[PDB]
C-alpha cells in the first residue's frame, strides 16, 4: 500500500482549505520515481464547483482521504501487475485542486475556493527530496485524463524546479495518459475552449511558458490541448491516449446507445480518429489504440491491450530503453491506424 501524507506546508490547500497531499511506497534501492496525478474533470466557476463540493469532495478536501491506498496498473509494486517499473517508488497525488492541475491561487477574503494545483506538484516534489527523491535517477510525472493534461502543463516546470533546487542530475520526463484532447466542433452544437478560459481566470492558471510566449495574453486556454503545448516542451513526454476516449466524445455531444450508426455519425467518428492519428504522426514516444475507453495506465488491466502487437509496458520500457536511432523490435511509436472503435481486438471489454 501507498501511506498519506499531508503537505507539511499547509498553506498549500485543496480546494477547500484543507491540505494538500501524496500517497508514497518507498523502494529504498530504486532511483526511479512515478508521481501520478489523479484526474476527475474540473470546475470552473462558484456555482459549478459548490455542485462539486456536495458530491464529489474527495475531489476538493483531503478532509475524508483515507490513510493507505493500493497502488494498482502503472502503481503496482507486482511485476504480473506492472511489468514496467514494478521496482520504482511509487507517488500518488490525489486531485483536490479542481483546475486540470493548473492553479495557483489560495482561498481568501475574495475566493471561496484555492485552486493550486499547480504549487500542489511543486510542494510535493519539493517535500519527497527529504524522502529520497533528491538520489533519483528519473521522475516520471505520469496522470490520466485531467492529470494527463496536467503532465503536459507542469512536466517542464518541475524539470525547471529541479535545476534550480540543484538537483540536474534527475531526468524529468511525463507520461500522458488520456489528456491529449481536441478543440473539435461538437457533434451537436460550457464547451471545452471556453469552459478552460473560464476557468483559468477563476483559477489563476498557469500555463509552460514557452506556450504562453506562443499564444499569449488571453490565449493560454490553448495550451490545455496536447498538440498546441506537447511541441514547446522540452521534458521528453510519452502520449497514451485512446483515439475515441470517451471523455472527447462527451465534450464532443455523442453518445453510443447501441442502435445502428447513421452517416452523420459514423464520418465524424471516422474524423475524429483520423484527426488524433494526425496529431500524433511527429509524437515519437506513443500509444494510441483504436478503442472507445476511458483511462488506462492506473488500471489492473492495463497490461492488457496491444498496438501493432506491442503492450503498453513494453512501449514503455522501449522507451526507457531510447532514453539510455530506433531499437530492433522494442518500438516505442504506436498509434493504431484502424478507423472504428474496437478494430483493435486487445480493445478493453469495458
Ligand atoms: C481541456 C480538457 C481538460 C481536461 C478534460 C478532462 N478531465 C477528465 C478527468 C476524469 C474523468 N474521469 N476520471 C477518472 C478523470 C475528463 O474526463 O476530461 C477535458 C478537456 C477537454
Ligand atoms: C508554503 O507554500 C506557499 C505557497 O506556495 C509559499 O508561498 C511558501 O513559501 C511555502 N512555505 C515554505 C516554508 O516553503
Amino acid at each position: 500500500d501507498l501511506r498519506l501524507h499531508l503537505l507539511l506546508n499547509t498553506s498549500v490547500t485543496c480546494n477547500d482549505g484543507s491540505p494538500a497531499g501524496y500517497y508514497l511506497k518507498e523502494s529504498r534501492g530504486s532511483r526511479r520515481w512515478l508521481l501520478f496525478l489523479e484526474g476527475g474533470w474540473y470546475c470552473f466557476n462558484r456555482e459549478n464547483c459548490d455542485s462539486r463540493y456536495d458530491t464529489m469532495r474527495r475531489l476538493m478536501s483531503s478532509r475524508d482521504w483515507p490513510r493507505t491506498r493500493t497502488g494498482t496498473g502503472i502503481l503496482s509494486s507486482q511485476p504480473e501487475e506492472n511489468p514496467y517499473w514494478w521496482n520504482a517508488n511509487m507517488v500518488f497525488i490525489p486531485y483536490c485542486s479542481s483546475d486540470v492541475w493548473s492553479g495557483a491561487s489560495s482561498k481568501s477574503e475574495k475566493n471561496e475556493y484555492a485552486f493550486m494545483g499547480a504549487l500542489i506538484i511543486q510542494e510535493v516534489v519539493r517535500e519527497l527530496l527529504g524522502r529520497g527523491l533528491s538520489g533519483a535517477k528519473v521522475l516520471l510525472l505520469a496522470g490520466s485524463s485531467a492529470g494527463g493534461t496536467g503532465v503536459l502543463l507542469n512536466v517542464d516546470r518541475v524539470a525547471e524546479q529541479l535545476e534550480k533546487l540543484g538537483y540536474p542530475a534527475i531526468q524529468v520526463r511525463g507520461l500522458a495518459d488520456s489528456g491529449w484532447f481536441l478543440d473539435n466542433k461538437q457533434y451537436r452544437h460550457c464547451a471545452p475552449t471556453e469552459a478552460i478560459r473560464r476557468g483559468i481566470r477563476y483559477w489563476n492558471g498557469v500555463v509552460p511558458e514557452r506556450c504562453r510566449r506562443q499564444f499569449q495574453e488571453g490565449e493560454e486556454w490553448n495550451c490545455f490541448f496536447g498538440y498546441k503545448v506537447y511541441p514547446t516542451l522540452r521534458s521528453p513526454v510519452f502520449v497514451v491516449q485512446w483515439l475515441f476516449d470517451e471523455a472527447q466524445l462527451t465534450v464532443d455531444n455523442v453518445h453510443l446507445t447501441g442502435q445502428p450508426v447513421q452517416e452523420g455519425l459514423r464520418l465524424y467518428i471516422q474524423n475524429l480518429g483520423r484527426e488524433l492519428r494526425h496529431t500524433l504522426k511527429d509524437v515519437p514516444a506513443s500509444f494510441a489504440p483504436a478503442c472507445l475507453s476511458h483511462e488506462i495506465i492506473i488500471r489492473s488491466h492495463w497490461t492488457d491491450v496491444q498496438v501493432k502487437g506491442t503492450s503498453l509496458p513494453r512501449a514503455l520500457h522501449c522507451w526507457d530503453r531510447s532514453l539510455h536511432t530506433p531499437l530492433k523490435g522494442c518500438p516505442v511509436h504506436l498509434v493504431d491506424s484502424c478507423p472504428w472503435p474496437h478494430c483493435n481486438p486487445s480493445c478493453p471489454t469495458g
